[PDB]
């Protein structure tokens, strides 16, 4: 993995699963003069505090996609953009939420999601016409579809 | 004055100005069982404090009637209108400037003023269209003119 996959495009969470599928835990032994153990470092628990969190932040995140489904599918912007709705959804919310998995700034990372599908939809509307020489559609009003909050909306 | 300005009638800052014409300070003289003075609030200075606090006022009083004659012009407004803008202006802003005339509530104060401009001179334009029925465009971009504020423009 290390030698394909560079630093550089790396998300922080697809290995963060696959580091669980390849580490023993304290059934790996380190040997020298005398073979050994470390306890401090490799045991059975820290993977019982990593199957906890993660587990049920892969819990928690995917009714989330379940909650982001419908909206996409009730603003009237899913009609038009790609052959089908659904593995663009899935795919902008990956990188979407694959960066930030706290279970406190999901604000800013629902809300990445939603402009996230929001320009890109436009963006394949422009070239289906060609261009913005011969749109005639109000387009500052899309950005309407996204809820008014005081403290984001604004700006 | 008092026989024909009720409360439902009577303005906080013409009252004011309405009341400096007919004060004496030490001049007034009180009737007892003697002619007797009473020198603490029967006092001339007090005619000379609330001037002082009354030319300040009036001094802000014909800067943000030069700050804001610079904005109705440019906005593209006077299509609209009434056939006397200047003192359609004067109308407006007065009615905001004697009601408050404590100095930095001036957002309050400029906010009244620019508000109510584009939201009657549109209501000039329906008596000529006969409704929203004949409407040509979207009347909702009208707080273009208004200035943006991060925190108070999207409310």
């Amino acid at each position: 993995y290390a030698m394909d996959y560079p630093w550089k495009a790396s998300l922080p969470r697809i290995e963060t699963r696959l580091y669980l599928d390849q580490y023993g835990g304290s059934g790996d032994v380190w040997i020298g003069k005398v073979l050994h153990r470390m306890t401090l470092f490799c045991n059975d628990l820290y993977l019982k505090a990593a199957k906890a969190d993660f587990s049920n932040f892969q819990k928690e995140c995917r009714v989330e996609l379940n909650g982001l489904r419908r909206w996409y599918l009730r603003s009237n912007l899913e009609k038009f953009g790609g052959t089908d709705p659904q593995t663009t959804l899935m795919t902008s919310y990956f990188l979407a939420s694959a960066n930030i998995f706290e279970a406190n700034r999901a604000a800013e990372r629902l809300g990445w999601a939603r402009v996230a599908l929001l320009a890109d939809a436009v963006s394949s509307h422009f070239r289906r016409i060609g261009g913005p020489k011969n749109s005639t559609s109000n387009l500052e009003e899309l950005i309407s579809l996204v809820p008014f909050d005081d403290a984001y909306s604004g700006s």
